[PDB]
This record gives C-alpha cells, structure tokens and sequence, in this order.
C-alpha cells in the first residue's frame, strides 16, 4: 500500500507514489523529480492528474509519454493553487527540474517537502524564511556523520583542471564521462565548455537533454560522436574494457583516454586507475546533502516534525536518524 511518508496530512495528495497503483483518497499526485524511485509506475496510460515543474513535466511526456491533459505543470518560485490549497515549488539544487514543494494549508499549517534535494544555505534566502515551517519531508539519504563530500564547486574545478591538463598535453585525447539518469549534467557540460567540445552521446540520452532546456543546448552537444572531443557513456561502460571498445569504435580520431566516474577524502589528493592510455577517475558529486549540509538546513527551519523518507525501511535506520533529529533540535533549541 501507500505508506504514510508518502501522504501530505490535511489535503489528498501523495508525493512520488505511483508505484502503488491507486491511492484511496488521491485528489491529485506530485511528481518532485524524474529519477525511476520516484516515478516507477507511471505508464503512459497513468489516469489521474500529475503536477510537477515544467522540465520533469517534458521528461513524462516525451520519455514515459503521458499526455499533456493529465499533466500540470508549475513555475518555480511562485504561489499556485491546486484543488483549492496553496502550493509552491523551489528549486531543490538535485538534478535539472527538481523541486522542492511547500503546502499551506488552509487549517494554518505548512509543509514542506523536500524530495530530492541537496541543501545550500541560498535556500535560506527564499521564499522558506517568509513563514514557520511545521512538517518536513526529508532527503535523509546521508543523515549519518560518515557521509561529507566536497562542494560540487571543488569537484567541477577540479574536474576541468584534470581536463585542460590531459588534452593541452595530447590534444588526441578524448574526456568521457559516464552517466544513468539525469542529473550531473554540470560536470560534462563544464569540462566541455573548457575544451571548446560539443558533448557527444547515444540518441535516448540526446534526447533526454533535449527535454531539459539548458540555454543553448544545440551548441553545446551532438549525437555525431566523430566531431565532439567529450563523450558520455553509460555507467557500465565505464571501465578499461569498455574504454578500449569505444576507442576502437571512433576510427582512431582519439589516442588517450580520460574517463570520470561520478558516484563516489581530500580532492587535491585523488589519484585515478591508468592501465594504457586510459586514465579514470572516481570523483564524489553529490546532488544530495551531506550530513552537515543537512544538519545546518534543518537547525535553520527549525520544523516541529520531521518525517524521514530515505533509509526508512528499518527500525535500526529510523531510530538512528530520530537521534540525530534530537541532538540537532537540542543544540538549536527549539
Ligand atoms: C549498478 O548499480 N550501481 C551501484 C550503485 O549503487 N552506485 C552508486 C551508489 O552507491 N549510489 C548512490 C548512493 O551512494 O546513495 C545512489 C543515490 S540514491 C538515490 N538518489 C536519487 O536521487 C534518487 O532519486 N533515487 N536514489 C535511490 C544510487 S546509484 C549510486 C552499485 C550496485 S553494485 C555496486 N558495486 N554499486
Ligand atoms: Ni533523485
């Protein structure tokens, strides 16, 4: 069934549950981003309406082709109105056109819901600081101490730098990066840019950024592999293995390999795997909060609850996390 988690109190509403069929009492479903945990069930001949931002809106309609009537899509930053409440979405600094999303309900009380997100104290500075927050769903993916990684500043710097480095030195090297789902467009787009390539890519994939509406897209990839000097690969494909294939299958254009692995202390001091003329890299982006990311975004709001809706499938998890919400409500005072 549909979990509690996963149901705004007060309204009909759920937030990422289609992979539960029909919820009993479901006036309306909202979509936070396109990632497959949070979409699974939407068929294209999904019945009821969807409200979401525009870009995750374009994903639905052209990736998972749902039609236009069942799709409701919403500006950022603007106060809307949905089956009578209140609702507002910000930018959750996730991946391209995922949202956070505010519920003031009409009783008084606002709720606020993360989704995906990864805090930034610029998410401060918004329309968040015009009222006390009580409820909050959140992105609790790392809420455990362990978990810190860079800015994706440091990351991206560092990225590009690796690059100029690598093709100044043999300019018949080819970047590549790997790559699922969205999101982490910056790190390609940015190395791009640097070396003056278009970014080179498989069509679904072509096709998925096309839905994104970056400014000036066209100019900045292709799905002529030949002509861009930076391709992205699937994930999979991202060992020596499938690095040797790939250089054989340019027609010898490219001599050198620089690969980029995106998923997972100090930057400076990362050193890649070389077998050949292949160079990878694990680089640690993250397009959710680290612990102390978090830890600051919740002692800031300061909400009444907090509903975890990550690690929330064991007991060991749940009371974990519950601990850190109390060291962190104690030390704030609230
Ligand atoms: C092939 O599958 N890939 C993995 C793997 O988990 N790779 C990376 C890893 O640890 N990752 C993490 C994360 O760190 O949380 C994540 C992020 S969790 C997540 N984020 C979302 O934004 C979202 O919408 N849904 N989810 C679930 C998943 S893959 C990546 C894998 C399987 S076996 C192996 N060696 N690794
Ligand atoms: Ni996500």
């Amino acid at each position: 069934t549909c979990p509690f988690y996963k149901k705004i109190p007060g309204t009909g509403f759920t937030v990422d549950a289609f992979q539960y069929g029909v919820v009993e009492g479901c006036t309306a479903y909202f979509l936070t981003h396109f990632h497959s945990d949070h979409y699974a069930g939407l068929s294209k001949h999904f019945t009821f309406p969807v409200y979401c931002s525009e870009i995750t809106g374009n994903l639905l309609k052209n990736k998972l082709h749902v039609q236009e009537q069942y799709i409701h899509p919403l500006p950022l930053d603007t106060e809307c109105i949905v089956n009578g409440v209140k609702v507002v979405l910000l930018d959750a600094n996730h991946c391209p056109g995922a949202v956070m999303i505010l519920f003031y309900l009409p009783n008084g009380t606002v709720i606020l819901h993360t989704g995906d997100f990864r805090a930034d104290p610029s998410m401060e500075r918004s329309l968040l600081a015009d009222q006390k927050v009580h409820m909050l769903y959140l992105d609790t993916t790392y809420c455990s101490p362990e978990y810190t990684f860079p800015s994706q500043q440091e990351v991206i710097r560092f990225a590009i730098n690796t690059a100029f480095e690598a093709v100044t030195l043999n300019p018949h090297a080819l970047v590549v990066c790997g790559t699922y789902s969205i999101g982490k467009e910056k790190v390609f787009l940015a190395i791009a840019d640097v070396l003056g390539s278009k970014v080179g890519m498989s069509q679904e994939k072509y096709k998925t950024l096309q839905c994104l509406n970056i400014p000036e897209i066209n100019s900045l990839i292709t799905t002529d592999m030949c002509s861009s000097l930076v391709h992205l690969l699937p994930m999979m494909q991202i060992n020596f293995k499938g690095l040797q294939s790939h250089l054989k299958k340019c027609g010898g254009k490219y001599n050198q390999i620089l690969a980029f692995r995106p998923t997972g202390t100090r930057i400076a001091d990362v050193i890649p795997q070389t077998k050949g003329n292949i160079s990878i890299y694990g680089i640690p982006y993250s397009e959710h909060s680290s612990y102390l990311e978090m830890k600051r975004f919740v002692q800031w709001l300061k909400p009444q609850k907090i509903i975890p809706t990550v690690n929330v499938g064991t007991w060991k998890s749940r009371s974990t996390m519950e601990k850190y919400f109390r060291e962190w409500k104690l030390e704030a005072g609230y």
